[PDB]
């Protein structure tokens, strides 16, 4: 009849924690009716499901007949959530009057009489995500945690000024202390947390609480990533997480939940009313999380995310002849230690509302590569032999078609260089040049070149990523789709580690090492992308990109430390987009592109890369 509601509700007011009610929905004590009185059950729940933190219970296979004309009898199967995993395959029966003759067989499937729980759990340390140097990324720290003691709270008024006290001064509401307050765990002289502090009234202390730390905060958040609290939700696709742990929910912190969450030692049985074991429900051993070292250098990645001043942009720095990723930087970024402990709604919704999107990894966005892909045009046309060095194209003015059929599209570069061979039109940037040499080149030898590289190749790096491509389609279908693919702006898309890896075939003489994050993983390569003449031929033409007095990456020059480099800008539409490409090329110790999106009037990414170039020709030789 209606007895199967009856239970629905039952199991309804356990899964949420209401003890109360499901005690409530109870018969009255008696020796056919109910064992126990309410507020007996009630604190049994509490005292067992609680302190194994029983959430996520959930029912299936619900049968309900009728035993007598006042009795009805059910049985149903049953799963639950410890901090211990999963309890599976759990048979549940008792007897309804509608009401439920509560019987402790309803606490766990072979309880009777005055049998108690051993709940002995002590274990569990998230394993540490450290950089290639030991440094820590994402460890445990002491973090300042804001708590109420009721006792020392006060008495009447008291009590109420003391609460709007702490609540207005650390900004919270005041259901939320008298809430935690009234919780069913809470003594009267328990410490009580609140929040995690980033003035204390009467009752007020603050503790140092071991907790996910990441010392970097904004400057690796994206990459490394942040943990949340484990809902029903997560436990319903993986069992064996515990119900009270943390999960990583985005970057590094969720591609290697398994290897670091390890798994909650302990052991839950039932004892008979003596405490001499009966029946074994769950039991593990304690084993710690397996820390994770990446090839990412802590000051490095400091310093590229510090040098792009919170603008919208990227860097990525490599050791090009291993592929070590030494600095993942996305700017903007967020705060990850705001973001595990307590974020409000209203930091969290300017997280997600800000234009320039904090959240995106922009190490792993594609993007068109700007002109600072010339370089590769420039190296498959003189693998091929589309382009001599020597010869010099007569360009007038500042924009070029091929011809009227383009309409009102033009080719635009910066500088109106009449005389321009391939040095030139490295060293001031020239698209036009790039254009035309793409044109005489053609689109099946520039895809023969092209497909060399890495596009449409998914890397084996633990982050969330999509395959660069050339175009959309197989073709261009168009000549100015070939054009401006020459000079790294059509359909293209690479994102900046793609980059690197492409532009790595110059610290190599040709060959492409592929990029590493995992410290123990071995050095990948592919050799022959590109010929070793053309990287000898183009190699010193990037020196001049930075001695020449009108090389664009001239600023550098003063650093006085080996450079070869190579600019970039990219328009999309209008917005604009600046490149920096720049490696050693003297001892091919490090390799770095950076990237400014929708660059604000004057700004480049050349103007904010002197640092990090100081940083990384000093510690990478």
């Amino acid at each position: 009849e209606a007895g199967e509601k009856t239970v629905e509700q039952f199991v309804q007011a356990l899964n949420k924690g209401d003890y109360n009610k499901a005690a409530e929905m109870t018969s009255k004590k008696a020796a056919n009716k109910s064992a126990l009185s309410e507020k007996e059950i009630l604190d049994k729940y509490q005292n067992i499901y609680g302190a194994a933190d029983v959430k996520g219970l959930q029912i299936s296979n619900l049968k309900v007949d009728k035993k007598d004309d006042s009795t009805y009898s059910f049985s149903y199967k049953a799963k639950m959530n410890t901090s211990l995993g999963e309890l599976k395959d759990l048979s549940y029966k008792g007897t309804l009057d509608t009401t439920i003759n509560w019987q402790p067989n309803l606490v766990f499937p072979e309880m009777e009489g005055n049998d108690k729980v051993s709940l002995t759990t002590q274990e569990a340390a998230r394993g540490n995500i450290i950089d290639r140097n030991g440094e820590p990324l994402a460890t445990t720290g002491k973090l300042k945690q804001l708590g109420v003691v009721p006792s020392k709270l006060g008495d009447g008024g008291e009590k109420t000024a003391n609460i709007k006290a702490i609540a207005s001064s650390f900004d919270l509401t005041e259901d939320a202390i008298n809430q935690a307050i009234s919780q069913s765990w809470v003594q009267p002289d328990y410490f009580v947390p609140l929040k995690i502090i980033d003035e204390l009234p009467a009752g007020a202390t603050i503790q140092e609480v071991d907790g996910r730390y990441y010392p970097l905060g904004e400057a690796a958040a994206q990459l490394i990533g942040y943990v949340g609290d484990i809902t029903a939700e997560d436990i319903d696709k993986n069992p064996e997480l515990s119900s009270n742990g943390k999960i990583g929910r985005s970057g590094l912190e969720m591609a290697f939940d398994k290897d670091l969450r390890g798994t909650t030692g302990g052991k839950l049985s039932i004892t008979d009313a003596d405490g001499v074991e009966k029946k074994v429900l769950i039991e593990h051993e304690v084993q710690n999380g397996k820390d994770i070292k990446l090839t990412i250098d802590a000051k490095a990645q400091k310093t590229a995310f510090d040098s792009l001043g919170g603008k919208a942009g990227s860097t990525v720095a490599t050791t090009p002849k291993t592929g070590d990723l030494l600095a993942l930087a996305s700017s903007p970024s967020y705060d990850p230690n705001k973001m595990t402990n307590g974020i409000s709604q209203e930091d969290y919704k300017a997280y997600e509302e800000n234009p320039e999107q904090p959240f995106i990894s922009r190490f792993a966005t594609g993007y068109a590569p700007g002109s600072t892909f010339k370089m590769i045009t420039a190296a498959i046309g003189l693998d091929n032999g589309t382009i001599d060095p020597n010869e010099v194209l007569t360009i007038n003015g500042l924009k070029w078609q091929k011809d009227s059929s383009w309409g009102s599209y033009q080719v635009t570069r910066v500088s109106d260089v009449s005389q321009v061979d391939l040095k030139t039109a490295l060293i001031y940037s020239d698209n036009i040049y790039t254009a035309q040499e793409t044109l005489k080149m053609g689109e099946k030898k520039f895809r023969t070149g092209l497909d060399k590289f890495i596009f449409g190749e998914d890397l084996d790096l633990p982050i969330s990523m999509n395959p660069a491509q050339i175009s959309n389609e197989d073709s261009f279908n168009s000549d100015i789709l070939l054009a401006d693919t020459g000079y790294g702006q059509g359909e293209l898309l690479i994102n900046p580690i793609q980059q690197a890896a492409m532009y790595s075939v110059f610290a190599n003489n040709g060959t492409l090492v592929y990029p590493k994050l995992i410290a123990d993983k071995e050095t990948k390569d592919k050799k022959n992308v590109i010929g070793e003449t053309a990287v000898q031929t183009i190699v010193p033409d990037l020196r001049e990109v930075v001695q020449d007095v009108n090389g664009t990456a001239h600023s550098l020059s003063a650093l006085g430390i080996p450079l070869a480099a190579k600019t970039g800008t990219a328009e999309i539409k209008g917005k604009e987009n600046s490149f920096l490409f720049a490696f050693n090329p003297d001892n091919q110790g490090y390799m770095m592109v950076s990237m400014l999106e929708n660059k604000e009037d004057d700004d480049s990414a050349t103007k904010r890369a002197s640092e990090l170039l100081q940083y990384l020709n000093q510690n990478y030789q």
